[PDB]
């Protein structure tokens, strides 16, 4: 037997598994329970910490994933399934995974924690792209992700009850980090230079913890790809997520707040993810039911206010977005749209789109989205709309939700380095209009590229470890560059790099136009 | 006696001058009555016709100005004082002018009328940019322009009394078009194929002729340069022009309409024109005290109302802006703007210059004004906020106005031609940030460069009667083109050319993302 495959955690032993990587071998232990099961009388209850165990845990094998939608648009298309459960649902899904190089480091390693996006109703640390043993090896980091509950397992709330708070799935995401405070030294990991990651709701959640004081204490630096917790979709208030809470009872078959909690636990977990999509207030897309709700308590405050409040100095943060972030939303509702046609829209479906894609905002909100985003020069242009709508919907809800936290993070204290992502991925199954769409950096940063068992170019793989190196500088140092130089994004100069085959380019301002309209303008707007 | 400057009217006979050109001589009819004087208990009311006289009218200057302020903002200087007035100030200055081939033509020849501009509260048809002897020497037309009352005199008013109409100085206009209909034949001008052209508050005052029925039959074609009915400082609505009138009685003393009126009357036009700027309810530019009212009468509707809704089938239209229209208005009372520097504002500077600029909006439409038009990659490089500036103003009084009338034209009708003015004179004595400020055009349009006495370059003269030939063109056939082309203005391609000294260039969208922004957006915001 390997002794290196052995561990000791507060709670018990662990065996896990030896992991072959192109380049050699890693430790990995997948699998270990840090919560007790949120089932039955704990659904919609916060996380109780695991009750050790005698025996040995077998840590060998990904365990199951968080009930959650199961996306059906394109079945059995890759572009799609790549991010579907690949293990059974289960409400027993609170398990964590640690990867580390072999043999565990005998000295402290800086620590990497992923959580991982899904609009807050999906996700699973389980899935292909988020497998750690490429960046542990080539960079010699301890690699730990967790499974958060999701969908109103995660995020129903009815404000003010003690039967459901609110924020549990943040709150699986901050026992984890504890978890890793006690335990991941038993790893090899260094517990005082812990760096969060994530990405779309996992970069909106890294954004809430860095807000939140109770889980400021459990990290150092922190990575935000694609996502701010200052999206219009990232939060809801009181009054709407009991709304919606209220409207998924009814929708099976229930009717006091202890009265109505009690009677969803009865009901099958599968029979709340069929209602879900259901309960949104209207025609939408990059909007999801069940998400974060701003309380006072995990939240004192709305994320934009607690932002444009804080002091971030020794706060050193990387953030950045892909270049059409827009573009794989439209294919969720926007009339036109299609994967598998140009989805050359006529000036009516633009229209018809900007509601969708900007919901719940006055006509005359929706009049002056229409104003910036229309060449007047080529009004009715087909591929003119479907680029400005796809803009339209990457703007509101990622681009400059991002811009304004890099820049409050950065005339506040904070070091900042800002990135855009320009490479299309070779093997991308979505069609060429979508441009690089949504996600589809993770598998860079993750190193997927050096899988022989898959189809990148050389130059992509010599990509992929420029980007795990720059990450992996970060944890260490925070500080991407190894010491053309990657600079600190600041207010005044708003700099920001490139990052593709090419070698870096330093650039001006994220989409610094269209983000005086969402950040500056469009407030003022609805508040009159 | 030369029977060529002998002609006789409806009114009686006049007595006109010969004047001579580089190129020839014209016959010249200068200070021809038309109207009554407007004087004593004719003064704030309707143009009355000139009752016929006996003898010879001897029509050989120009005639006095209509009262006036003077501009004093860089006294001396000749960028301000080309524009002040060239004849004495008088209540009694309803004349016209009439210039004509020497010798008189024999076949009916196409008549152009001049309105001139000066924010509908200043200007003389005798000032010396417009002077027609060029025009009509070199194009063989025959060129009218009148004087109409301006400030108080000619746009004060009280609405619904019958002592103070308002809209006068509009009638004073409508009464020189009815002349031109009667008379214009005995100078050998065609009544049948007349053009009005004019520029600032006079583009304006071709626009309301347009939109107004009874002026409708007395014209055929039109040309509006850098100026439009719909612009934001064209018209007052009757009860904002009630409070201006009575602000200004209050000023000088006076207390009914009627009596009202009476009073007023009695005050030396000097003292009415000396607190003309102080009715104005807020600090601006290019916001005029007393404008034509929209009272039911002469303009039925608003004129954006009646442009949206107006069938132009028939008509031609020739409309255009200089580079840069709103230069030329911010050393009037913006902060930090001058001739005498190079204006390099601040950002503080810049945002108190929108409200300045664009007076009487929300603070929330001020708001989006300086989101449009600030460079938030660069937003405090002093040089592009005074260029950004110059454009808020240029855009929201001028170029935006003219475009939205340009393209409801075209759409509803009318075959239209558009420009853009890009050539700064090389005499211009402002400085050059303001680029090819508004009003500058003129001089080419009217062939002064020919005159010798004036430092025009030899390129400068070509270009002139270059310029002639597309107005004169635009006035016989409706189009500036006879057999590169000038394509007509239509509301998808947006086609308009460049006037400058290189040979026509044709562009697209009149500052299209701007203007959607003043003519869709905006006004829904309000
Ligand atoms: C691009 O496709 C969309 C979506 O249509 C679906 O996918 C197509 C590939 C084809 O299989 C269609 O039959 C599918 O319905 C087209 O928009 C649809 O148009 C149909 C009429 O044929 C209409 O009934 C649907 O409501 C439309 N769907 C949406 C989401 O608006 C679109 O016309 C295609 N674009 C082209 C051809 O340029
Ligand atoms: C450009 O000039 C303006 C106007 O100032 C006037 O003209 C100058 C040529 C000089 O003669 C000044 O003394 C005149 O008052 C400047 O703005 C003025 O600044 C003064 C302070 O010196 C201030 O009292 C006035 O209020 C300002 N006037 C306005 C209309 O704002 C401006 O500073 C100059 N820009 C430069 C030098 O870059
Ligand atoms: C079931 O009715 C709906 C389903 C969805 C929407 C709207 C609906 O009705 C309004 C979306 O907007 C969702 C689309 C995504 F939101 C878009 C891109 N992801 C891919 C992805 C997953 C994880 C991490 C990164 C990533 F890019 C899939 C879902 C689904
Ligand atoms: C006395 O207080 C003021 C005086 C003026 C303004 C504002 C004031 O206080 C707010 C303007 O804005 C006016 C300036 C023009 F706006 C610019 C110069 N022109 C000349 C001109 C005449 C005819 C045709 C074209 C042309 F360019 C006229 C007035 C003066």
């Amino acid at each position: 037997e390997d002794a290196e495959l052995l561990v000791t955690v507060r709670g018990g032993r662990l065996r896990g598994i030896r992991l072959k990587t192109p380049g050699g071998p890693v430790s990995a232990f997948l699998g270990i329970p840090f919560a007790e099961p949120p089932m039955g009388p704990r659904r919609f209850l916060p996380p109780e910490p695991k009750q050790p165990w005698s025996g040995v845990v077998d840590a060998t094998t990904f365990q199951s994933v968080c009930y959650q939608y199961v996306d059906t648009l394109y079945p059995g298309f890759e572009g799609t399934e790549m991010w579907n459960p690949n293990r059974e649902l289960s409400e027993d899904c609170l398990y964590l995974n640690v990867w580390t190089p072999y043999p565990r480091p005998t000295s402290p390693t800086p620590v990497l924690v992923w959580i991982y996006g899904g609009g807050f109703y999906s996700g699973a640390s389980s899935l292909d792209v988020y497998d750690g043993r490429f960046l542990v090896q080539a960079e010699r980091t301890v690699l730990v992700s967790m499974n958060y509950r999701v969908g109103a397992f995660g995020f129903l709330a009815l404000p003010g009850s003690r039967e459901a708070p609110g924020n549990v799935g943040l709150l699986d995401q901050r026992l984890a980090l504890q978890w890793v405070q006690e335990n991941v030294a038993a790893f090899g990991g260094d517990p005082t230079s812990v760096t969060l990651f994530g990405e779309s709701a996992g970069a909106a959640s890294v954004g809430m913890h860095l807000l939140s004081p109770p889980s400021r204490g459990l990290f150092h630096r922190a990575v935000l790809q694609s996502g701010a917790p200052n999206g219009p979709w990232a939060t809801v208030g009181m009054g709407e997520a009991r709304r919606r809470a209220t409207q998924l009872a009814h929708l099976v078959g229930c009717p006091n707040d202890t009265e109505l909690v009690a009677c969803l636990r009865t009901r099958p977990a599968q029979v709340l993810v069929n209602h879900e999509w259901h309960v949104l207030p209207q025609e939408s897309v990059f909007r999801f039911s069940f998400v974060p709700v701003v309380d006072g308590d995990f939240l004192s405050d709305t994320p934009e206010a607690l932002i444009n409040a804080g002091d971030f100095h020794g706060l050193q943060v990387l953030v950045g977005v892909v270049k059409d972030e827009g573009s794989y939303f439209l294919v969720y509702g926007a009339p036109g749209f299609s994967k598998d046609n140009e989805s050359l829209i006529s000036r009516a479906e633009f229209l018809a789109g900007v509601r969708v894609g900007v919901p719940q905002v006055s006509d005359l909100a929706a009049e002056a989205v229409v104003l910036h985003y229309t060449d007047w020069l080529h009004p009715e242009d087909p591929a003119r709309l479907r680029e400005a709508l796809s803009d339209v919907v990457g703007d509101h809800n990622v681009v400059c939700p991002v811009a304004q936290l890099a820049g409050r993070l950065a005339a506040q204290g904070a070091r900042v380095y800002a990135y855009v992502f320009e490479h299309r991925a070779s093997t991308l199954s979505w069609p060429l209009w979508m441009g690089v769409p949504h996600g589809y950096e993770i598998e860079f940063i993750f190193g997927i590229p050096l899988d022989p068992s898959r189809n990148y170019t050389a130059e992509e793989k010599i990509f992929a470890q420029r980007l795990m190196r720059y990450w992996a500088n970060f944890a260490r140092t925070g500080d991407p560059n190894e010491p053309p130089q990657w600079p600190p994004y600041t207010a005044g100069a708003q700099q920001y790099v490139s990052l593709d085959l090419r070698p870096l380019e330093v650039r001006r301002g994220l989409r610094a136009q269209a983000c005086a309209f969402w950040n500056r303008f469009l407030p003022k707007l609805l508040s009159a």
